[PDB]
DNA sequence: CCAGAACGGAGCGTTCTG
DNA sequence: TCAGAACGCTCCGTTCTG
């Protein structure tokens, strides 16, 4: 039902994890040509439908912790 | 010399406060439109040149705390 | 010197396709 | 089934104008 990264409504299983479409292509973009991501808080940001744009570092970390892989 | 919002190099006294150009146009954009920004941390994000884009909520709060206002004469 | 507009780049999220 | 391309919107920061 819900994206395992940002809790938005999931569209399917993308890169081995149940995610939404926005998290799908975010993860693809993050893995290619790393993007100089730095958290402004404590490496523990809240990632939800709105707040996910705030911290790509924490978003990317959550993607990996959920087990996203390009295969 | 240093922007009181993000500590980047200041470009002048803008909206009443010593700030850089980016914080100048950010504050103007924030006050004249919606500023319903949400912090994903604990409302104490580090705002500097590298991270000021991460949290508009905390950047706007630092603008207000430093005293920025549109009608600074 | 400063306010405001404008321009171009980056990041993001959707739609579309096979 | 889902991976990928591509378009357009938003946000940003520098340069330009008044
Ligand atoms: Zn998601
Ligand atoms: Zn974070
Ligand atoms: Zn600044
Ligand atoms: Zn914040």
């Amino acid at each position: 039902k819900l994206c395992l990264v940002c809790s938005d409504e999931a569209s399917g299983c993308h890169y081995g994890v149940l995610t939404c479409g926005s998290c799908k292509v975010f993860f693809k973009r993050a893995v290619e040509g790393q993007h100089n991501y730095l958290c402004a808080g404590r490496n523990d940001c809240i990632i939800d439908k709105i707040r996910r744009k705030n911290c790509p570092a924490c978003r990317y970390r959550k993607c990996l912790q959920a087990g996203m892989n390009l295969e």
